[PDB]
C-alpha cells in the first residue's frame, strides 16, 4: 500500500495561515484606528 496527500491537501494548509495572520492584523488595526477614535 502507498497513500500521500495532494497539493490542494496543501493549498488548505497553507491557506489556513493566510486566514490567522490578517484575524491579528484586524486587532493591529482596531487597536490603532481606537487611537484615533
Amino acid at each position: 500500500f502507498n497513500y500521500k496527500y495532494g497539493w490542494s491537501f496543501a493549498f488548505a494548509a497553507i491557506s489556513f495561515l493566510l486566514t490567522e495572520s490578517a484575524g491579528v492584523m484586524s486587532v493591529y488595526l482596531f487597536m490603532k484606528r481606537y487611537t484615533a477614535e
